[PDB]
């Protein structure tokens, strides 16, 4: 059963610290090429990576020991779950570990486009004074429209209520009882597009999600409706917010997450109107001690059962 | 009533300026011959300006404070000089939030960052707010209104303003301490005084020797009350580790070292520049006008 893991990145001694305590031998390699990494888990049921260390079908395949890969993080970009679950080996994260740190951002995000912050920083940088370029936007009785009512969507909205904004959204799972204890009104999605001065995803990544905000969506909205994805690359269809932004249907966008990480198309990076940060909703000292600790807490608990 | 107005203002207040007389005419870019006869005045922004002038009753400024108006010549005439010192308060507030959750994620040079083609995820390490301390100092309107925004971040808020009593500061959920005792508690500060004597240079090389290593500090309210040359030097030893500066001691700020540092967020005097702060100065000082 499961005895040795090894950590192929680099997270807190806060994971170590736990796994040995609860009877697990424990390893810790980092970075490690394709070849490099196999070698270690020759003796290993246990590889617990962050976002570096790639758990391609061919390591999974290649390692003749492992049983379980744990990533210290939210969702499974950089470990082919398919080929995981062909050999059997069980995956797992820690979905709780980034939700403050998710839902911060996405606040940061919303506050930047209603007030043009990154281009006011640029703009000065550049050694202007452009006052008369600059109006922004008061939050205060605002709408704000939050599709996914899980963890993050319902801090993004206890948070944004403390402006004034009002918070209206629409989960398929959540019951429009629940949301309202945390003060979010649930309408259908036809009655949510036209209602909102800002809206924000926090769903996973599903073919019913992808491409939630398209060309048909943002036909629905205000004009001059503000987006932030701080959830998933590909929830908001790049091309329909690029048409949008072009448009000036859509006034401006916050993007932490793209289709393509790093992204190779750059027309939304680039446009004027587009706040953008390198996937950073994880990226918080507090959220990546989290993270590394939820894990070792979750692989403890396979061994006692 | 012929009113003249030296700004641009919101349209709003014209269509407001036809109750009661106005005869109005919105020129900016100006220069003191404009206001040729007029008795009843209007501005936003931009003395010899009133000594050269004749018959004027009261004038209002669309905003806070008086810092572009020579209130002691207008007081050496009859002048009364009105005001709207709740109109810009939300959006000023709304700002600063940003500034404080900008500082904590480097939302403003990550944006840098991509725009350059780069894809910098280890430099932009960021700070969680929950659980960490905000220091207000200064708890007007705008002060006030951070604290429980913030609050809502699972900030713990603490202040000081010597008028504000502890009681009114606890209605609020901002405890207040002596000014020793707040530094060494601030993960962030913040700064909603006026300018006075007492508050030019209010965060200083003392003040900065007893904060927290690596504390952020926001200055929304006004040039001058953080020390430029103590900030400066803070943010060369690490004492500091970021800063965000909507107002400078000179605007627009010819010393260029606090905006090009890397750890610092900056804007052209934004705290008042929204639509909605724009017409509720326009509007406020009408009702004082309107309403003797
Ligand atoms: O007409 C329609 N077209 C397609 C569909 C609209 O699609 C949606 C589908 C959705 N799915 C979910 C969803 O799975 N929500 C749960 C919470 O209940 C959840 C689980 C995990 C996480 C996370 O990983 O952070 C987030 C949320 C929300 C959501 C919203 C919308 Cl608008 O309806
Ligand atoms: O030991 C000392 N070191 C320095 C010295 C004084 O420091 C202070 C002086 C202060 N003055 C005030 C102050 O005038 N506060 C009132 C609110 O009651 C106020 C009025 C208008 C506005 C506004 O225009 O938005 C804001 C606030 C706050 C405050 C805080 C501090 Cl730390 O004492």
């Amino acid at each position: 059963n499961l005895r040795k893991v090894l950590i192929s990145d680099s997270l807190d001694p806060c994971c170590r610290k736990i796994l040995q305590d609860g009877g697990l031998q424990v390893v810790e390699k980092q970075n490690l090429s394709k070849e490099e990494l196999i070698a270690e888990l020759q003796d290993c049921e246990g590889l617990i990576v962050r976002s570096a260390t790639k758990v391609t079908a061919d390591v999974i395949n290649a390692a003749e020991k492992l049983q379980v890969v744990g990533r210290a993080g939210t969702g499974v970009d950089n470990v082919d779950l398919e080929a995981a679950t062909r050999k059997g080996i069980l995956v797992m994260n820690t979905p709780n570990g980034n939700s403050l740190s998710a839902a911060e951002l996405t606040c940061g995000m919303i506050m930047c486009l209603a007030r043009q912050i990154p281009q006011a920083t640029a703009s000065m940088k550049d050694g202007k004074w452009e006052r008369k370029k600059f109006m922004g936007t008061e939050l205060n009785g605002k709408t704000l429209g939050i599709l996914g009512l899980g963890r993050i969507g319902r801090e993004v909205a206890t948070r944004m209520q403390s402006f004034g904004m009002k918070t209206i959204g629409y989960d398929p799972i959540i019951s429009p009882e629940v949301s309202a204890s945390f003060g979010v009104q649930q309408l259908p999605l036809e009655e949510i597009w036209p209602l909102c001065d800002f809206i924000t995803v926090h769903t996973p990544l599903l073919p019913s999600t992808t491409g939630l905000l398209n060309d048909n969506t943002f036909a629905q909205c205000k004009k001059g409706v503000r987006v932030v994805n701080c959830a998933r690359g590909g929830i908001v269809d790049e091309g329909a917010l690029l048409r949008a932004l072009q448009s000036g249907q859509c006034a401006g966008a916050a993007l932490d997450v793209f289709t393509e990480e790093p992204p190779r198309d750059r027309a939304l990076v680039d446009h004027e109107n587009v706040i953008s940060c390198p996937h950073l909703g994880a990226s918080t000292k507090e959220a990546q001690s989290r993270c590394g600790e939820e894990i070792a807490v979750q692989f403890v608990d396979m061994v006692k059962g």
